[PDB]
């Protein structure tokens, strides 16, 4: 059909456009801008440089596949095979390190920011290209130009040996495959299945019990007064209801068991505590109906019943029936949504929702607040990686199967055509799963 | 050479996406935004929309190039043509409406009320539309592919009859050229002169020797130290050379009318300003060197001699005899020169370059932010024109010089009709570094 050419030629150009204005667009706005040089940038950078290099091959492919020869001599032979085997090892190697950077991220937000961490990624970087160098040099040195056959068609590829060129071509590219793609892919794939464990375990024990109540029910290290007007001290230890501060402190000094005189060491105060919630949870297993909720909910959503019952008491929360089977069939939201009309929320709002909010989420967000940067970069990562692998994979089958095997082209093309698209795809990525690339993209190409 | 093939195939790409990609971006914000409905940015997206359609026809020029001949058969033969004419009569003739709604919008502000309104440019977009389907219809009519002979290449070109076909194509190419060249550049050089004519006009009524002073001299509501030490206020009034500060405070508490503490209102630093000049000027008349001169020059002028007497004081002025005698003889440009010798210009070169420059000019040229001459808007235009006409000359002169009159010139008309893909995708840019709407909604659009 007459319109391949066309639809061809249109798609080539924009490829052409965005992979090679869209990279070197990134590339320099974070060479000039310290404002923004993070562990994950200085690697998109690396990224970035390899996509561009390979971009300006493109005019180069098109015009060789046009004219069915080699018209640029051996020495730009010599230069894009170094290019197009720098590209995809380089752009493979740094894609792996960025995920082994996401991977100890999640146990370090703190680190993340510091002085080492965007200059480990520069050192990274040259180590990526140093050990790229293996094949991006071998590249320039067997890289050579040939008249074959009677047709006087060139051609631009590696020189082996003549007839053990099939040996070598196949040792290669073997080991391309091998290095250059399932080793990274695997070793990726751990990385972030682990990821997502680290993270499930992260969530949990990023916050205790301790640190909740400590903020919905304070802390005190002298007997005051309740809501109510009741005697009470530490968190939401309640010693007497009947009006003598004599009681308060005879009740207090026997949980103790000293002579405090109306106050406790913040330790004492812990001890206090977890005796607290240890008898919470005993009434919990004792209840009909708490047990098998609590029995059946993560350690993190029986941090909010425990919660509840510190406040209300085991008999006060048996009553939200409706709400507690929601929980026990892990319908969230329907749950959150039958609390915040119950009588709890109205008279205590901010805590209640800082309880829902929990018992929603399955998180400590409410009370532990938590940076979305570190989620949002990492699924960043994720994405390129994750189109990446879509867009490498046809190619480096493709290249395994012919020539472990013995028209046709036209896949070829295809294949290549995706490693060129993944070139174009990844800037738009960075500016539409990273904010802070977009406001830097505005502030540069519209001030 | 082995280079040239990338470097073509580099800028054709880059050429297509920022032209198609471009102008589609201009049309839709266009659209979308109640604010964009504007005379100008009406004919903006009808022009944006021609350059947007002959975009389009970039990758068959490509594929007839390379395979040398025409696959696309008839009816794509005839399309592509017709967009090749509409493009090229609908985008002039946008430009020379472009350029005229601005020469209205200069020199009849009172109908430029009712005049300019995206209504009236759509209505005369359209009819750009119709005049242009004299030769667009007519493509669709004489298009068509015939296989020539003596080689096996198909030929998407206009049929006329044959016999009389070399005639033809001369008579139309004449006409075109006529047509959608010289009459609406010819226009579009008038719209132009007329406009800074009217321009140039208004720009020296906008000028006075108060604004002209306050420039120089500048303004501080506090009492400061002047270049020389000595203490001032206001536009360059000097209170005393006494290094006191009471006594300027005195100064200053006296013809003020209170104790200002060393702190006036705009309104007193004026009062105090209009007494200098007052000065200046009662010292000109006194003086019997300045006076003559004086009388004898135009607003501007006086108040570049003003401004001097301001600074260096009526006597210090009168010095310049010889530069005195030429400015009473109008020979501004001999004066010039002289004064530019004196120590007033090596003391204080940015100003006295400045005052200058007016007895040179007689204009407030030289207390202008450069080429704010022409407005934000009118700018853009002006530079979409030229742009467009730098573009479009090579091809034009081309395709007629041939016409009356060499197959190795083929290189030139594939440059010359590079020169008209590469000014389609040359406006949207230009649309956003030269006007602060686009680049603002093109900004939300891009990365919101
Ligand atoms: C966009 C990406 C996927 C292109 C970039 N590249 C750059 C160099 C290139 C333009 C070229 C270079 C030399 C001669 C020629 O005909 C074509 C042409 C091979 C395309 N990369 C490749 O084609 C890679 C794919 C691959 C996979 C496995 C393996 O063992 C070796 C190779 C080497 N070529
Ligand atoms: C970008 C602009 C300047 C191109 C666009 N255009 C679009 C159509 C075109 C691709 C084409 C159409 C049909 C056959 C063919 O081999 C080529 C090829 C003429 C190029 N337009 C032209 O070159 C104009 C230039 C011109 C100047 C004077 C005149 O009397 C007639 C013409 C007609 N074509
Ligand atoms: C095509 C012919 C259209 C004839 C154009 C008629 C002139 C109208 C005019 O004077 O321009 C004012 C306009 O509304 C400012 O955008
Ligand atoms: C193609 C060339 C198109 C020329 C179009 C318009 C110029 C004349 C505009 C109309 C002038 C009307 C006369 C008039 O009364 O204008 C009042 C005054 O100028 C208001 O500021």
């Amino acid at each position: 059909s007459p319109a391949i050419p066309v639809i061809i030629t249109a798609v080539y150009s924009v490829v052409f456009v965005v992979g090679l204005v869209g990279n070197s667009l990134v590339m320099f706005v974070i060479i000039r801008y310290t404002k923004m040089k993070t562990a994950t940038n200085i690697y998109i950078f690396n990224l970035a440089l390899a996509d561009a290099l390979v971009t300006t091959t493109m005019p180069f492919q098109s015009t060789v596949y046009l004219m069915n020869s080699w018209p640029f001599g051996d020495v730009l032979c010599k230069i894009v095979l170094s290019i197009d085997y720098y590209n995809m090892f380089t752009s493979i190697f740094t894609l792996t390190m960025m995920s082994v950077d996401r991977y100890i991220a999640v146990c370090h937000p703190v680190k993340a920011l510091d002085f080492r961490t965007p200059l480990k990624a520069k050192i990274i970087n040259i180590c990526i290209w140093l050990l790229s160098s293996s094949v991006g040099i071998s590249a320039i040195v067997l890289g050579g130009t040939k008249v074959r056959e009677d047709v006087d068609v060139i051609e631009c590829s590696l020189q082996f040996p003549d007839d053990d060129y099939s040996w070598w071509d196949l040792f290669m590219k073997i080991c391309v495959f091998i290095f250059a793609f399932v080793i990274p892919v695997l070793i990726i794939i751990v990385c972030y299945t682990l990821m997502i464990l680290r993270l499930k375990s992260v969530r949990l024990l990023s916050g205790n019990i301790f640190e909740m109540l400590r903020i919905d029910e304070g802390l005190r290290l002298k007997i005051y007064k309740d809501t109510e007007g009741y005697y009470t001290i530490g968190i939401g230890h309640l010693l007497t209801k009947s009006p003598s501060l004599n009681a308060a402190k005879s009740e207090l000094d026997k949980a103790i068991g000293r002579n405090t005189n109306g106050v406790i060491t913040k330790d004492e105060a812990e001890k206090l505590f977890n005796q607290d919630v240890d008898a919470a949870v005993r009434g919990i297993l004792r209840n009909a109906k708490l047990k098998p909720v609590y029995d059946s909910l993560d350690a993190v959503r029986r941090a909010a019943l425990i919660n509840m019952v510190f406040q209300m008491g085991e008999t006060g929360v048996a009553g939200f029936t409706n709400s507690l089977r929601m929980l026990q069939q892990k319908r969230w939201d329907e749950a959150a949504v039958n609390l915040a009309k119950s009588r709890w929320y109205n008279q205590t709002p901010n805590r209640a929702k800082r309880v829902i909010t929990t018992f929603r989420t399955g998180t400590w967000d409410a009370y532990r607040e938590k940076d979305r940067n570190l989620r949002r970069i990492t699924r960043l990562v994720l994405v390129v990686v994750a189109v990446f692998v879509v867009c490498w994979t046809p190619i480096h089958i493709f290249i395994l199967v012919e020539a472990l095997g013995s028209a046709a082209l036209s896949s070829y093309y295809f294949c290549i055509a995706l490693g060129y698209t993944n070139s174009s795809l990844n800037p738009i990525l960075y500016a539409f799963l990273d904010e802070n690339f977009k406001r830097c993209f505005r502030d540069f190409c519209f001030p």
